[PDB]
């Protein structure tokens, strides 16, 4: 084998992970990401890891490319399976890899087991921290739907960003991470909607 990594893809930290009360009042708002920065290049990149939520972009021959998002807290960074598929992650020099996957959840964690906590119930909003290719960080209030499974329930929002977006924090009222966004499943009536990891009860 090779002792080189195989794919080098490199966290970028973009927003603070919070309620944004302006989005609350008007429904979305822009976050602040910073010098205070005007536009997000996707083909640049911008104990050295803290919260807050993160970029993940992967090197090629024409630059970087954002291929998801997620969020660090407590010592452990959270993203999407389909995003890494179990791949060592960088950080300013610094390795993290794997410790905890679900691929049914598409979830996977990195320096630790799950830590966020976020709740929500039937009829409370949420926010979706969205960071997508190319555009700075903002705050989309929404309304999440409630599903069956065929092993209980999960509440969903709809697929309203990019795919690159996927990994980026749903927040609650309280400021803590509900799920991440873009893990689609399908619905019986034909629908693709993106579910909310904690609100899962089976």
């Amino acid at each position: 084998g090779s002792h080189m990594l195989e794919a080098d893809l490199e966290l970028e930290r973009a927003a603070d992970v919070r309620w944004e009360e302006q989005a609350e009042i008007s429904g979305s708002s822009p976050i602040l990401s910073i010098s205070i920065k005007n536009e997000e290049e996707e083909q640049t990149l911008g104990a050295e890891l803290e919260d807050g939520a993160y970029r993940i972009k992967q090197k090629g021959i024409l630059g970087y490319s954002q291929i998801g998002a997620g969020v660090y807290k407590e010592g452990t960074f959270h993203t999407m399976w389909h995003v890494t598929r179990g791949a060592v992650l960088m950080h300013k020099g610094k390795r993290i890899e794997p410790s905890w996957a679900d691929v049914k959840k598409d979830l996977i964690s990195y320096g630790g087991g799950w830590k966020l906590e976020g709740e929500w119930k039937e009829g409370e909003e949420v926010q979706v921290l969205a960071l997508e290719p190319g555009k700075n960080p903002r705050a989309v209030q929404t309304k999440p739907g409630l599903f069956k499974t065929n092993t209980g329930t999960i509440g969903a929002v709809s697929l309203d960003f990019s795919p690159g977006t996927s990994g980026s924090p749903i927040v609650d009222k309280k400021g803590k991470v509900v799920g991440l966004y873009g893990n689609g499943v399908v619905t019986r009536s034909g629908a693709y909607v993106s579910a909310i990891a904690n609100t899962e009860k089976s």
